[PDB]
């Protein structure tokens, strides 16, 4: 039924020793980490990959945060990077946590209409643990073909958020850490403050991921959602602060059978700048 979304670290190794593959590296780092990822990338990286800059693929007109580009921005980009129609793509990052930027880039490929995409379960992290073969230098592709065309249903505009408030029609459900989720703990953008919308509920991202770094089962996956009071039955947006880790959302569902959660791409940035005071939810004080 679905385009598998998971790769391991061995079935990668040995398709570099053996449909093209592309590995992209699409890492990315909040300022406070003080971690550069392009230059993490050039020193050392998957062999063969090449480096996916988030930035260069969103839309730097919106005030807001990791926007979605438009499909011919988002063509251009991946094809510049060696991705063709045929091209099963394979995105991983160098988080600590094991994937954290690199599920916003597989929906980013999905939503534009490119289907052959995963994710390397585990990431970077997991694929140094195991000692597994790095190679460094800046990144570089050939140019390929690629055409993209966006599907709406892959998005939820503010618009749609706040009608929900009375309709009712999906669930919200936040992947921001909790004390963000709560209002306790800091929103990184300097004129941000944490919260969340009233009626979501909060699954940190890092609940789909072991201690190890790799993804859950769809078993335990399932079971967090339904212990949290979400149903896979029933229709479900993704949010974050920006709409990235708001994607390890909507891969937990996909890979429990449920490939249609929308992400709210404005996501907390967006909210909190277009809010009226009710729409602030925090334990934290509400601003004079
Ligand atoms: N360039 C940026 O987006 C930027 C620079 C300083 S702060 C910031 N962006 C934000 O604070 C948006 S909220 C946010 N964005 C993320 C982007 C990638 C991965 C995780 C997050 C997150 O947890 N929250
Ligand atoms: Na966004
Ligand atoms: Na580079
Ligand atoms: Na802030």
């Amino acid at each position: 039924q679905l385009f598998r979304a998971l790769v391991s670290a061995q079935w990668v190794a040995e398709a570099l020793k053996a449909q093209p593959l592309k590995l992209l590296d699409a890492s990315w780092y909040l300022p406070k980490l003080g971690r550069d990822a392009r230059r993490e990338f050039e020193e050392r990286h998957i062999p063969g990959a090449a480096f996916f800059d988030i930035d260069r693929s969103s839309d730097h007109t919106s005030p807001y945060d990791h926007m979605l580009p438009n499909a011919t921005h988002f063509a251009d980009y991946a094809g510049s990077l060696g991705v063709s129609a045929a091209t099963h793509v394979v995105i991983y990052d160098g988080s600590d946590q094991g994937l954290y930027s690199a599920p916003r880039v597989w929906w980013m490929f999905r939503a534009f209409g490119h289907h052959s995409v995963s994710l390397l379960d585990g990431g970077f992290r997991h694929w140094l643990n195991q000692n597994l073969p790095i190679s460094s230098g800046k990144s570089h592709s050939e140019p390929a073909e690629f055409s993209a065309q966006l599907d709406p249903s892959f998005i939820k505009t503010h618009e749609d958020i706040l009608e929900n408030l009375d309709a009712r029609r999906f669930q919200v459900v936040d992947a921001r850490a909790a004390g963000r989720f709560q209002g306790t703990q800091p929103e990184p953008r300097d004129g941000i403050e944490p919260g969340h919308i009233p009626g979501s509920v909060n699954i940190p991202f890092t609940e789909f991921l072991t201690n190890e770094g790799l993804e859950k089962s769809p078993e335990e996956i399932k079971r967090l959602f339904k212990e949290k009071k979400v149903d896979l039955s029933k229709p479900l947006v993704a949010t974050c602060g920006s709409g990235v880790t708001a994607s390890h959302v909507v891969l937990g569902a996909f890979l429990s059978g449920k490939s249609d959660v929308p992400v709210y791409d404005g996501s907390w940035v967006e909210w909190y700048m277009r809010a009226q005071p009710e729409h602030i939810i925090s334990e934290g004080r509400g601003k004079t």
